[PDB]
């Protein structure tokens, strides 16, 4: 038995109420099953894992320099290619983050430098989205290069800029066009524009790859991601098995800015966003700063485990902004049932994220920015387990580790030395997102006043 069926989110929530948490649809020329609820998701990601692990194919990625052993990861087909990035990615982030500590220290130091452009605003109105792009910037650069850029450096700003337009590509009528009827790809005047940014976005990586070709001492222990993967193409050279090689390097390279840039950089201009609406919250947090680390000394991951309140913003923040509602798609590989249907092979799965976070019989208030989701009522920190803004299973969000160390670094920071505001004179901002691929605030002004 087959699934029943007949911007984008608010639809799905509709055909949900009218045909339930598992239904059907065929866009493009293509098969759907949109998945609802934390049981759906969980049943289709985990209980049958092995056979929703794997990535509808794209075949304008052709573009990009993508083959059975260059997919980088995010994209890639689950199969080994996948499965051995994956695995380094991994492993390269918990080394990096264990022993000197390096990932922390450089998101501290990002932090630091992120305060100082906030004062030098002084105290007039301003966009914080900016600012937060570059900082969330400079900690994959860290991770993946070593270095951080000024935040007026040139190259950084045309590295920046393209990948906002590179963004607006993933959701294209031209990109779906191509995308699901790909033989339209030999009109060069098609081909050579769909994707026109993000190849400029890759011409500048490879320029920063090359530098940073140069500058690496592999007589040393490697000091970030670029450097582990190329001495693992040493490794490698005589091997065609291997995914460690020039082609995937930078595809590698270009899914972990692509998936962690904008991801933790509008989840934090959710944060500030709320903190303005919500001046009692942040007070309450601010509290919580000044009584468990101070005003002086610079917040520490140590610090999280004593921080329930804030911990439970912060979760409260990913949770009701709400930025990744429709997920990234699956496809499956063998048949499968998910609760009582039956969902054939090769059905792209969409895991419907937003169903789970904002599911009126797990959470109190779904629709409100409510803190005391997290929270029991000693203060103790919860997490229900319906908190899957990163999704479940294999493919879920690698950088998951990051991320967190970069909400609570980067947000305690700020609320550390900023008290922040609604500017005088303009309305309250609107609390409602806008979808685009990832949901975002309505664009807002804000006034960040030092607290000593
Ligand atoms: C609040 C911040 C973030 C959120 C909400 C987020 C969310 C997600 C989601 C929903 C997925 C889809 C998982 C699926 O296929 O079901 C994903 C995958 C992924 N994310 Fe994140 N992400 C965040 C930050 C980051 C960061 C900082 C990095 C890199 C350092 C990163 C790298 C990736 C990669 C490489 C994948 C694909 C994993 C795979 O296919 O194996 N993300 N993320
Ligand atoms: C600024 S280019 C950009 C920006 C944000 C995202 C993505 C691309 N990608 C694909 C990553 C791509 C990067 C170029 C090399 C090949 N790989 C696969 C993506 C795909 C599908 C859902 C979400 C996302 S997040
Ligand atoms: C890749 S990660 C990701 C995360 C959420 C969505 C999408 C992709 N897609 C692809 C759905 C796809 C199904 C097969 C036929 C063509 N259609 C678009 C999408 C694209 C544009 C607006 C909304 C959406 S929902
Ligand atoms: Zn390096
Ligand atoms: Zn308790
Ligand atoms: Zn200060």
């Amino acid at each position: 038995k087959l699934p029943p069926g007949p911007n984008t989110p608010y639809c799905f929530d509709q055909l949900r109420r009218r045909f339930g948490d598992v239904f059907s649809l065929q866009l493009a020329w293509t098969p759907v099953v949109v998945l609802n609820g934390l049981a759906a998701v969980r049943e289709a990601l985990v209980t049958h894992g092995e056979d929703t692990a794997d990535r509808p194919p794209v075949p304008i990625t052709q573009i990009l320099g993508f083959g059975p052993r260059s997919q980088g990861v995010f994209l890639a087909r689950y199969g080994p290619a996948w499965r051995e990035q994956r695995r380094f990615s991994v492993s390269t982030l918990r080394n990096l983050g264990l022993g000197k500590k390096s990932l922390e220290q450089w998101v501290t130091e990002e932090a630091a430098c992120l305060c100082a452009a906030f004062a030098n605003h002084s105290g007039r109105p301003f966009r914080p989205n900016g600012l937060l792009d570059k900082a969330v910037s400079n900690v994959i650069a860290s991770l993946t290069c070593g270095r951080r850029f000024e935040y007026d450096d040139p190259r950084f700003l045309r590295l920046l800029d393209l990948a906002q337009e590179g963004l607006k590509e993933e959701s294209g009528f031209l990109r779906e066009v191509l995308n699901a009827v790909p033989v339209l790809l030999h009109i060069p005047a098609l081909a050579g524009k769909v994707l026109r940014f993000q190849k400029a976005f890759l011409t500048q990586l490879d320029e920063l790859l090359t530098e940073h070709r140069m500058t690496w001492d592999p007589a040393q222990p490697p000091r970030d991601l670029t450097e582990a993967f190329l001495a693992e193409m040493e490794k490698a050279k005589g091997n065609p098995e291997s995914s460690f090689n020039d082609e995937n390097l930078r595809i590698v390279v270009a899914d972990l800015f692509s998936a962690g840039m904008e991801t933790t950089s509008t989840t934090l201009a959710w944060g500030l966003l709320l903190m303005i609406l919500h001046p009692d919250v942040q007070r309450r947090v601010q509290q919580e700063i000044d009584d468990v680390i101070g005003q002086v000394r610079r917040p520490e991951m140590g610090d999280q485990a004593h921080m329930p309140y804030t911990t439970a913003v912060i979760h409260e923040v990913q949770r009701f902004g709400d930025i990744v509602p429709l997920g990234v798609t699956h496809m499956t590989s063998r048949d499968i049932e998910v609760q009582g249907f039956r969902i054939p092979k090769g059905t792209t799965l969409i895991t419907n994220l937003s169903s789970v976070l904002k599911d009126e019989a797990v959470w109190e208030k779904p629709f409100r920015f409510h803190p005391e989701h997290f929270l029991d009522a000693q203060g103790h920190f919860v997490k229900p387990e319906a908190f899957l803004p990163f999704s479940a299973g294999r493919r879920a969000c690698l950088g998951e580790p990051l991320a967190r160390m970069e909400l609570f670094l980067f947000f305690t920071s700020l609320l550390q030395h900023f008290s922040f505001s609604v500017p005088t004179g303009q309305p309250r901002p609107s609390h409602h997102g806008v979808f685009a691929f990832l949901v975002s605030p309505s664009p807002y002004e804000l006034c960040a006043v030092p607290r000593h």
